[PDB]
């Protein structure tokens, strides 16, 4: 029920894990489906991409998010498929420093749709980082799901709340 890989670590502007092609068949994913990266520390919950640039057994992912999900470069990891998983009705984050709140602060503009093209899936204290803009990214914690639930998916209707 699910695949060991390589993490490969990359410049990508976003917190979806990027699949090849053979992975998102073998691995039967469906539309925004979880996916649980289970290894010898705690689990995380990932949303996925079918990359671009493939065509085995090759998990990409930013170098910065995958590090704050405790991986590092040619890790190997199991990829399991979440049969279910349920929709965020709200979502609460803070910053992950002083820095990144005085940014965001002068960078709030539709946070929720830049969230949202960078990713999906959310866990209880995952940190990631997303760019609110061109120039800059700004490193937020998930704090708590509604409803209760140790993963989540993000969907354009989830109310975004924000702490300092």
């Amino acid at each position: 029920g699910g695949a060991v890989v390589t993490v490969a670590f990359t410049n990508a502007r976003d917190c979806f894990l990027h699949l090849p092609r053979r992975l998102v068949a073998q691995l039967h994913l469906l539309q925004n489906q979880a996916i649980e990266v289970a290894s010898d520390h705690q689990p995380t919950y990932l949303s996925w991409v079918e990359g671009r640039h493939f065509n085995e057994n090759v998990a990409e992912i930013n170098r910065q998010v995958g590090q704050k999900l405790g991986l590092s470069s040619g890790d190997q990891v199991f990829l399991r498929p979440c049969s279910h998983v349920v929709s965020c009705q709200q979502v609460e984050v803070e910053p992950l420093s002083a820095d990144d709140w005085e940014i965001l602060e002068l960078h709030a503009i539709s946070l929720e749709q830049h969230l949202l093209d960078q990713i999906r899936i959310v866990f209880p204290k995952a940190v990631v980082p997303i760019w609110v803009d061109q120039q800059t990214y700004i490193f937020i914690q998930i704090v708590t799901l509604m409803p209760a639930a140790p993963y989540g998916r993000l969907e354009t209707n989830t109310k975004l709340l924000i702490q300092p």
